């Protein structure tokens, strides 16, 4: 079977990427129906981004100050509005490639596929996870703002993320498609700090079940533990405490493998207290937390979209 | 900037995936122009795959024994031929989504994007590398044969791989788009063995340059070495010996970072002899070899397609 970090097919999202220019700044936009979405710091100069009054900066902008290009075609902007931290440019033409789509705000631990773009052209795709402190470890350069993160449920494209900025620690932050930032961040060039990032515990547990499926079992110990005792060990190691909801999610994996949920927590307790001793699990020398329980069954059962 | 394992946008390849049925076996096909490509073991039963006379098995097959479905549409097969290990089904309709494409046979160490499919529908995309023994560590289930590996150069899709089988050691093997197998493998259910897999040395060296670009430098030692002396250390550690061609490829990275090529080899010699001591490089506790020097500059300069 094998296990790789997989992303959804980006075919539907590529047809919705446009180039947005306003003055001397250019970023990518999401063209769905007759509305174009993009970050609001496109109306900023290099000196504006230090500290911006986006309201005052937007007063000085009309419809013709926005250059929207769809490939080699130009879209005529007939209206603009600021919803939180995103612009909504009203164009006179509907996108003929608009798929079944919907806007969703995700929770920490959930995974999505990012389509990194520059000048409105797709450059690549990779898998990411909303971390505990509402940041991601993405791959973004200058001009990548407007790149979107999404999930695919058969033919429906659930858009959940749009890139905005990078933090001093190299991690990235962004908003949903309504403009609300994931985390306590703001769109300014100010030293901002993400808080303490704890490991998604349920994601590591689901990843261990994927290892048992593909043959890695050296870590299966024959011990048990309680949630209250395992959580007290997980708190020393900066891990998410486990709830009954996390156990119920890992139910299908617990029944498919015949390994109890609390039994797997005992193996994770030993992996934290004893390290790994130079071994690997699924080809990795670290506990991997980018994989939701749905990501494990989707790859171990072959769901098509 | 960040550094992730990135794959090309799969938008152009999704429109070329069809479902091919022959008797009781169904796999995926590559529909370019008026020709459909697919593995030849589709004309096999479960008992045939033990030891197959593909010539005798193909004599008993006519044009109407092949069911080709493009989404909800059926393509009429008007001809068939066996080129090595792939079938070439002649359909009466050209694919209106055919991109600029070309067939290429790649060398060990080169990377490509795999679009895993089932029933002709894309399920996901990930990055792979042709290993030293002409195998890959992919993610394939039953029915994934016909999934293709490709690279994208702006608008040209270079197809290089088509899945066929999995080995006893969980690794996978396949052919190019002409039917010739990468490696000494054959399309039979026989115990087959891949040889000794050595680490792509130039790929690890280019990955270390990507670490210096993004800020990881704890491994920069202030030693030097010769190629003849570094290769003798690399031979003990099952690494590819280094040539002047590998040095010339790492030239641009060597000039961009100001770190000499032979200087970086001295740091890799220390990383092999001393281990990693619980540290990480770009978030990994292992030396990563899935990244060609082109993959590093494409992600560190933001090339668009
Ligand atoms: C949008 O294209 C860009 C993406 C950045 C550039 C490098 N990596 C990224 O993810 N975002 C910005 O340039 C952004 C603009 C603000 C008005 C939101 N600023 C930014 O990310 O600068 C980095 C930084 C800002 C403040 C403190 C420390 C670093
Ligand atoms: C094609 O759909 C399929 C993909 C396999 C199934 C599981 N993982 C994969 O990559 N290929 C085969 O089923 C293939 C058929 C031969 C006629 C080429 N056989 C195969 O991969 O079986 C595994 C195996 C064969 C021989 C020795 C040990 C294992």
């Amino acid at each position: 079977s094998g296990f790789r970090k997989m992303a959804f097919p980006s075919g539907k999202v590529e047809g919705c990427m446009v180039q947005v220019t306003c003055g001397t700044t250019t970023l990518n936009g999401l063209w769905l129906d007759d509305v174009v979405y993009c970050p609001r710091h496109v109306i900023c100069t290099s000196e504006d981004m230090l500290n911006p009054n986006y309201e005052d900066l937007l007063i000085r902008k009309s419809n013709h100050n926005f250059l929207v290009q769809a490939g080699n075609v130009q879209l005529r902007v007939i209206g603009h509005s600021m919803q939180n931290c995103v612009l909504k440019l009203k164009v006179d033409t509907a996108n003929p490639k608009t798929p079944k789509y919907k806007f969703v705000r995700i929770q920490p631990g959930q995974t999505f596929s990012v389509l990194a773009c520059y000048n409105g052209s797709p450059s690549g795709v990779y898998q990411c996870a909303m971390r505990h402190n509402f940041t991601i470890k993405g791959s973004f350069l200058n001009g990548s703002c407007g790149s979107v993160g999404f999930n695919i449920d058969y033919d429906c494209v659930s858009f959940c993320y749009m890139h905005h900025m990078v933090l001093p620690t190299g991690v990235h932050a962004g908003t949903d498609l309504e403009g609300n930032f994931y985390g306590p961040f703001v769109d300014r060039q100010t030293a901002q700090a993400a808080g303490t990032d704890t490991t998604i515990t349920v994601n590591v547990l689901a990843w261990l079940y994927a290892a048992v499926i593909n043959g890695d079992r050296w870590f299966l110990n024959r011990f048990t533990t309680t949630l209250n005792d395992f959580n007290l060990v997980a708190m020393k190691y900066n891990y998410e405490p486990l709830t009954q909801d996390h156990v119920d999610i890992l139910g299908p994996l617990s029944a498919q493998t015949g390994i109890a949920v609390l039994d797997m927590c005992a193996s994770l307790k030993e992996l934290l207290q004893n390290g790994m001793n130079g071994r690997t699990i699924l080809g990795s020398a670290l506990l991997e937390d980018e994989f939701t329980p749905f990501d494990v069954v989707r790859q171990c059962s072959g769901v098509t979209f």
